[PDB]
């Protein structure tokens, strides 16, 4: 097996994001926990690059290997790092619990190496609108990045 | 071409280091400054873990993957991970500029989603003797981890 982990940076947000994955034939496991975000939903994708020297900009786009527009993590059409919205409750605290079959720790579009980053805004899961439209395929319209991490190797 | 960077943090201790590769036939080289270090020789691995969840100590050993024993930079025998020392000046900066055959950003041995770390004390070389020996061929006798940074991927 493979596990991974990304540990949150950010001005007020934070958190512990952990990847597992049984086999290269099985979906990754993405479990953890983001603290001190505003109540509500925010955008949470895997980006392009791990690179932080210019914070959460020098992440890059979403993960995007095979080409496709911006959806959520059950649309037909998604990128590779599209897992979707995560809620924060009461207390600035999201609890995250995901399988994806995109993502995964082995071959050669892994993310290991790659970034978490979560949004202050709500991911429209590229469904959105008039003048949303062009963005929505890009990003979601999410909005600002808030903290990321890099997805490091871990101790199986 | 192919392009890392790690940033190092430490309680006091902090640094950039990129990796730049222009392809998977050619050198590593490795750049940056590491800065808080007491004025001296400090000993630079390539650690096989990325995992910064519990500080350094998550980062695991020297990254190995031929199994061989600790040594530095020029030896025959050596760790992939075995980088040797770094001199810190009156200033506390060291600054490095090396180049590596071992260490890639290609294929299976990646160093991608590993970790760097800088110790407090000076690596031996895997040279140790008497009593200081048996730790010689494991750690170089570098002792304490200073900072550790993720090795993550950047734009080429
Ligand atoms: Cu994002
Ligand atoms: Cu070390
Ligand atoms: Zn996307
Ligand atoms: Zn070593």
């Amino acid at each position: 097996s493979n596990r991974a982990v990304a540990v949150l940076r950010g001005e007020t947000v934070t958190g512990t994001i952990w990847i597992t994955q049984k086999s290269e034939n099985d979906q990754a496991v993405i479990e953890g926990e983001i603290k001190g975000l505003t109540p509500g939903l925010h955008g949470f994708h895997v980006h392009q690059y791990g690179d932080s020297t210019n914070g959460c900009i020098s992440a890059g786009p979403h993960f995007n290997p095979f080409g496709k527009t911006h959806g959520g993590p059950k649309s037909e059409i998604r990128h590779v790092g599209d897992l979707g919205n995560v809620e924060a409750g009461a207390d600035g605290v999201a609890k995250i619990k995901l399988t994806d079959t995109l993502v995964t720790l082995y071959g050669p579009n892994t993310v290991v190496g790659r970034s978490m980053v979560v949004h202050a805004g709500q991911d429209d899961l590229g469904e959105g609108v008039g003048d949303k439209a062009e963005e929505s395929k890009k990003t979601g319209n999410a909005g600002a990045r808030a903290a990321c991490g890099v997805i490091a190797l871990a101790a199986p």
